[PDB]
Order: structure tokens, then C-alpha cells, then sequence
RNA sequence: UUUUGCGGUUGUCCGACCGGGCAGUGCCGCGACGCUACCAUCUGCUGGAUAAUGGCUGAACGCCUCUAAGUCAGAAUCCAU
């Protein structure tokens, strides 16, 4: 079954500006500006009524229909990137072996490198270059706890889980050997 | 090992024992050049795209979740240098 009319509003805070020149659509806000492409899905953008962007999808076969709603949180997700901000907490665990950590941010590119060093018993080194526009630092209030700030949620959360993935345990029983950088609750900065 | 290079030596033949001939390379020791042996010596690089798999954002299906749109890492794999 195909469906006439599918539609989706998005409300738009007063202090955000929001661009959509064919589909690449930019967010400029306080904490700065954030551009995403959309120009692989077949959707329309409209101004509805003083701050609230409408998206529809005029004949959809459930399967465009079902990226429509994934457009409107991605949008959502800019908007909240440039206001409040994201941030990830990570905390270390480990048996005996505790797990040293350093962050630098490289001259040359001006992205943020984490390097680990001291995983379970392992001499080798693992270097994680984060991408552009996240923040790393090693949180003071509470010890063992990484904190990773961007405007992107993509940036943020990839950042993250790259971090995550390289301190997987290999030829152990991953039930007992419960070490790595895992990931805490997924506030805001604001 | 036909350098038939030098030396040694056996049986005949060259007329006085120097130098050689023949025994299909007479036999033995050493033998340079050349050829040659994991029997000797030297040398044999790195992008990119992926598969399994583990993930990010995220609907369908107000909850969720690696997938549906998008996307990350990745094998002696495929392609190329
Ligand atoms: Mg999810």
C-alpha cells in the first residue's frame, strides 16, 4: 500500500538558525554550526507555521515512509548538538592490571588522540585518533572516567565506541575477563 | 679435469737413456679458468575494496536495535603497486 501523504514536524528553538539549500541541511547555533547531507532520501522541507520545519513524504511503500521518522531525529539531533551539546562518560574497568591513559591533541591535523597504554598485561600501544570536533578529557571528579564532548552526535558517539572496541580481550572467556572502556550514560552538556 | 699444465710411474718402440710415440684420456697425486651445490653466499615491498564478526546514529513498531536510509573497524580473502 502506498500512502499520500506522510508528515513529520520538527519545533525549532528562537536562537537557532536552520538551512536547507537542496537537502544538505546546516544548523548554525550557539556552540557553533553543524552540516548534514540528506541528499539520498527523497523527502520535502516546508516552513508550517513560525518555527517548525515539516517533512513529507507524498508516496511512500512503507520502506520511505519508515526513513522519514529517521530524518526528523537526525535534524533533532543537529539542533540539540549546537545548543546542549553531547557528552559521553566512559568509565575503565579492570581486575589487576589498572589501564593508563593519555590524551593530546595533535598539532598538525588538530584532532584529539587517545593512547592507551597498560591493558591486561599488554606491552603493545593502542592509539585511537578521535574524529574532527570531539573534546577528550580525563574527568577529575570521579577517577578512571573519560569524558567526550562534540556538537556531532556522530562524531561523539563513533569517538566513543572506537575507543570501546579496541580493548577487546582475544583467546579469553570475555565472561571472566570483564576489563575495557565502557561506556556511562549519554547526557548532555548542558 | 682434454689446461692432457707440472710431477711420479707400468709394458713396449725410437739406439744410448735427453726428448718423445702407443695402450680409443695407460694409471696416480696436485691442478688454474669455466661450470656448479640449502654441499656455498646474497635478496624476496605496500595502498585501496571487502567477507564473517563486533559496533554508531536510527525508524519501521511513541519502547527498544549493527539496517531499513546512512555509517565505522576488519581476514592468509579480491584488485592493484
Ligand atoms: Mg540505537
Amino acid at each position: 500500500m502506498r500512502y499520500i501523504h506522510s508528515e513529520e514536524t520538527l519545533e525549532v528553538p528562537e536562537n537557532v538558525k536552520v538551512s536547507i539549500k537542496s537537502r544538505i541541511v546546516t544548523v548554525e547555533g550557539p556552540r557553533g554550526k553543524l552540516v548534514k547531507d540528506l541528499s539520498h532520501i527523497a523527502v520535502n522541507f516546508s516552513v508550517i507555521k513560525k518555527g517548525v520545519i515539516g517533512l513529507e513524504i507524498h508516496h511512500g511503500n512503507r520502506k520511505n515512509v519508515a526513513a522519514l521518522r529517521t530524518v526528523r531525529t537526525i535534524i533533532n539531533n543537529l539542533i540539540i548538538g549546537v545548543t546542549k551539546g553531547f557528552k559521553y562518560k566512559m568509565r575503565y574497568v579492570y581486575a589487576h592490571f589498572p589501564i593508563n591513559v593519555n590524551v593530546e591533541k595533535n598539532a598538525e591535523t588538530g584532532n584529539f588522540e587517545v593512547e592507551i597504554r597498560n591493558f591486561i598485561g599488554e606491552k603493545i600501544v593502542r592509539r585511537v585518533v578521535m574524529q574532527p570536533g570531539v573534546d577528550v578529557e580525563i574527568s577529575k571528579a570521579q577517577k578512571d572516567e573519560l569524558v567526550l564532548s562534540g556538537n556531532s552526535l556522530e562524531g561523539v558517539s563513533q569517538s566513543a565506541a572506537d575507543i570501546q572496541q579496541i580493548c577487546r580481550v582475544r583467546n579469553k572467556d570475555i565472561r571472566k575477563f570483564l576489563d575495557g572502556i565502557y561506556v556511562s550514560e549519554k547526557g548532555n552538556i548542558v
